[PDB]
């Protein structure tokens, strides 16, 4: 019940559904989510994944009341992020994993890693400056403040800002455009994009992971 | 005829001229254009090159009708700035032509699109590398997978073009920018741009190689 | 006096104070500025640094009056404390490179950005050819570098060069508000995260920074060679 | 008849067989060779490829009397090079593609690209300094002189130098060691090695290809 | 007991001490060893660290028997040179321990091997990156796929170890090298090594990330 | 006189000629050597350059007698013509870096290699921390750098640092034979290929070279800071 799995015209929709916890990523939810992603990639009759949250929050990150390794699988099928509300810390990283982002007017983005005293391990310190710019990323990370939907459109984090009631329709519309194209070309091309992006981000992703472990180790002392 | 060549105040203007074929890059036009670029680079009496198309289309890409009866990169190393005056639609191969330019200035009528996935080809002129680097990851992947048009204003918002002007002011604006460059220290200008090109390829080389191998691999199947 | 140094609520403000010379970085000012940054990094009572200029100019670059073709090495030290650049006016050439060094930029409505290296006959050595396209985009950086024309505050905003454009008298207060909410954070996590950001950036810009320096060295060598004949 | 295809205990042996042309790589031989490689990778009951030449020459390179693009496919199965004799220019590049090299006492290595007035396009200028050292590679490439089997062992180009009659037995012995191991681990590990090597060589491979095209273009002038 | 710790003339000697388990890295031994390294790095009265094993085995790798009843990298950033005195077999995980050292000196009895493919695991301590970088591509891939032993002299020939000495001269030789380092300007020594480490990771970071992802991906299946 | 310049069969030989000072690179010698290389690159009648030293030493490095902590920028120019290093004797520190700059090394039986940077209290600026491990291996380079001990000609041979070790009186003749068979090649293809080799190497060493320079700048800064107190 914590993850809603929908299939509609070769589009797989994943909805984070723990709204009483701001859709926080518990161990059970993380397990089911990444398994769902792998299930979609293996599924021959699925072409596009849409990622969204149950209103009013997208994902507030990992469950803090409950409590690490990167688990997003290698995919040839596009994941569209439909950000219905606040994407915070761990949830911001989920959004950064996506190929295409689409925001509601009510979407907000924040990185509170430094506030809660933990260092990122899901590529934020690489992908955030990559997709919003260096200056803004450092401002977001160091302050912990919210970025607005309009500011996210101006910075390039999202491709479009739509009225709340048209978030999911807009996402299926883009998804339909992808399903209409040559699938083999689409997947080979996306695979190329991923491969190229991987070549550019790999060194940074390793440096992030080192900084995180060293911070944890230094903390234990 | 298919390529018009003008010289004025140390500025070399190259105009794609197959309006009945939407300035599509035929074998003939390619050989002229790339020979024309080498001509300008070798000419000390030339400091700035302006690339544009005959109205209303900039370049519809490669002539895929000619290929139906029958593509490594050929853009030569240059120390002279190439200004793209995008007068209309720059699609697929024509988009890559635009991506090659150092500076892009758009008409109100200018629009951009990648239809590689519609026609079952993978790019070989740096699109999967230059497009994300110039319009952002999210927007680039949305353009490549849907095949939809990006407008002039959205190209301005995303950083693809440096300016959007009234249609009859397109080339006057381009020649004005050119005049500023022609106004500066040419040794410094050429040494600086050479450094820019040097630094850029130090960052895109690996990606360009991966794009090429993906294309070859895809052609093979 | 040519450099104003203020401390308030764990925030160190550095003000370039040669207004009669448009805050041009003379030899004496470069020595004191880079010394000031090192102090801030070494001072345990400092968490955030604010860099700004005395009105109406932020910084017009190197003092070209007081200097064969001048070769100037980069001196900006490694830091774990964030540096906020409050761009109050014109940031030109060398001053533009000072701004690109900053972690966070906040622009006045009067802020302007320009690169006149090609116009005076020198190649950059403080990271411009690497950082400028990194932060404003490739097309915009090359247009700026080759023309020498000014980039406005609002154009800089949509390009990503600055995070915010505020009314002129709100510039410093905005810079201090951002500083305060950084100061209000976990300082171990802040400095560990910024150190990480710097490391990742360094691993991405190193090759470029070297190629810039070589191109500069190679350009000065020709210039002297030509001049001596 | 120009390529000998052998299958023995899950080991696929490819023998270049145009000894009257020093096993030169004609168009027909290149077509059959790379198809053979792809056939071996797709073959489920094949674990290892052994590459060798018909005595007394390994491969003298491309057929010059007859007359370009890299065609070596992505593989998860190990290719062992059994160098029976002279590996020259194009043939040296074939040897450099292999995962493991084993030399006869009669094996020799030479790069005559500069002598015949053509620039390499199969990774020599990247892989040769990678596997024999920078100083030796530049000496080989600039002079065109032969490298001895013993000097190749001292430089790291080959892993072992055996008596001529034990070249192929030694190769099948190593091949048998690989067939004896966990295949899934072996292939995943080799795939990792290839991926890592690709990240380090991609930028160079693209720069080589550019230098080659620019040399061809400059030649036409 | 499982890890002996000696201090002599500003040299810190770390001796793996589970000879009944062939110095296999159990959970206990790992925690001691990596804590011991952090101790040495923090101690200003220490300039050089010597890593060695209790005869006749250096380190048989991780204790896979302990794991049978139940592995991210943990080697900390150091400005002090770590000398590996390989006294015997350095296998798999123990090989990676050796690969971490700045300087390797081998006994006549020292031998090296990678059995990751025999036991169905993929490396996580940098083997697929450091092994090829230190013994060459061809030799590294032959070692990883066959699981065979590389001898001391062949390790000397390939560049893995800087020297091979008589067995009773192993540690005297190591302390002699250490004494030369202890003899130099320590600020310069530590600044230089820090630069070496910096430059090295600038070249291996991407590869280390790829190794980690390959391991995780392989574990997943 | 401190630099001997010979031309024979399209081969330019450069001989470091300060034997009484172990061919130490003084300010005057550095100026003339790097000027000589540029001439060779510019001379259409030259195809190959040979660098060697007057016996018994190849080069003992920078003249430390004639010089706060000295900062020396890299000056080795971009070249499309191969440079053969005929290592006749000791190549120490700075002289070691001269050798690593060469495309091809040929060692005398008397050739020795050492790095004494750590011993005299300076960090390298001519590419040692990047090129030395690139050409002799990581373990061997670090052992060399941290100890300052000598590497012998034959040990250098098996490590890959030199392509060949010959009898002393055969050194130059060997270097000329290699040169002659380069000269006997297609000179367009030779220079296009070497230019390509250099470009690929540059794209692999740039980041490292920048990190070396920063580490050196950062080390000198501390050294002066400590000394001034």
């Amino acid at each position: 019940d914590i993850l809603l799995i929908d299939t509609d015209e070769r589009v797989r929709t994943l909805t984070l559904n723990r709204p009483q916890s701001r859709n926080a990523l518990s161990a059970a939810l993380r397990d089911r989510f990444f398994a769902a992603l792998a299930d979609a990639e293996a599924d021959d009759d699925i072409d596009v994944v849409i990622l969204t949250g149950a209103d009013p929050v997208f994902c507030a990150g990992l469950d803090l009341k409950e409590l690490i390794s990167p688990r997003w699988p290698a995919m040839t099928k596009p994941v569209i992020g439909a950000i219905n509300g606040a994407a915070v810390t761990g949830g911001l990283e989920l959004a950064l994993y996506c190929d295409i982002l689409i925001a509601s007017e009510h979407a907000r983005f924040a990185d509170t890693h430094a506030r809660v005293g933990l260092l990122p391990t899901w590529g934020l310190s690489v992908r955030l400056p990559q997709k919003v710019g260096i200056g803004l990323a450092r401002r977001m990370s160091l302050t912990g403040d919210y970025l607005s939907a309009t500011d996210a459109l101006r910075a390039g984090l999202v491709t479009e800002v739509v009225a709340h009631d048209q978030l999911l329709p807009t996402a299926r519309r883009v998804a339909a455009s992808i399903v209409g194209n040559n699938q083999n070309a689409v997947r080979a091309l996306l695979a190329s994009y991923h491969r190229i992006d991987e070549s550019q981000t790999a060194a940074g992703l390793w440096l992030e992971a080192c900084a995180a472990k060293q911070f944890r180790t230094s903390g234990d002392t």
